[PDB]
């Protein structure tokens, strides 16, 4: 497998783990909700809640700038790998 | 004409069918609401609601990562291969 | 002025007018709220409401695919024009 | 080093200051909440709230169109000029 894809995967996972830890401890979310919030924030889908604490709001601002580029780089490389078998079967 | 476009089109349709079936079954949404939720999620517009079940939350996370790349790949091919040539042709004085 | 920018502007305005007309009449929104909903939908910011009618939900799905590419093309060209005087003053 | 980056950085800071001042004044938000609202709007994440005043709604529409291009231009330059070289340097065996 492509090292470039593997590194993007690792960076993404590490970034989502850090968010899950932060929001589950600081904002009192269940782990699955902390992970969900991290994911929909960094992919810009968003959701129906926001952090309650000032610490949480500051973290989220920085989290977005730290992570959005990484996540969308991963989504793009993932898309190439997911769609390529179908392209190659059709070509 | 463009086989990458054809693939991205079919994959996008299949993805939206899968979301419509999932969210109507697991989250109890009307089929039209399940399709709406799938579309606004994968285009990253977002929705006034969120999944209520843990199954729905886990599925949505995976659906987001796989689906955004496909849907926006389709949107780009649509813009380049259909909308842009249509706009250009519609600006020609005749 | 660049014709490419002028056409993107016109297309964007026409698309937002169509959304404002639709959501103000079909979904019963005030004009400013119908315009706001159209804008945050096509730029993918989103907001705290969704269409109530099935007609509205179908329109919004199609609206997104019809308009998202146009709007982001305009946002990009706008950004070039807005930032260029500052770049040229700094270079 | 990269003067386009410097411009996009300063313009992004000025934009977020303007939003923080606007939403705290016109919409009554705490400064920290006004900054948060400005950031999630211009990165297109979105927020659980929306402007309540018609002034806030009109401003936000204009803020979105001007601000998204600047903020995401900054994000791209940040990725290419800072984060990517930092990642590459941090992967070198030493
Ligand atoms: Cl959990
Ligand atoms: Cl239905
Ligand atoms: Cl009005
Ligand atoms: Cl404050
Ligand atoms: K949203
Ligand atoms: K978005
Ligand atoms: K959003
Ligand atoms: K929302």
């Amino acid at each position: 497998k492509d090292k470039e894809f593997q590194v993007l995967f690792v960076l993404t996972i590490l970034t989502l783990i850090s968010g899950t830890i932060f929001y589950s401890t600081v904002e009192g979310l269940r782990p699955i909700d902390a992970l969900y919030f991290s994911v929909v924030t960094l992919t810009t889908v968003g959701c129906d809640i926001s952090p309650q604490t000032d610490f949480g709001k500051i973290f989220t601002i920085l989290y977005i700038f730290i992570g959005i580029g990484l996540v969308f780089g991963f989504i793009h490389k993932l898309a190439v790998n997911v769609q390529l078998p179908s392209i190659l079967s059709n070509l």
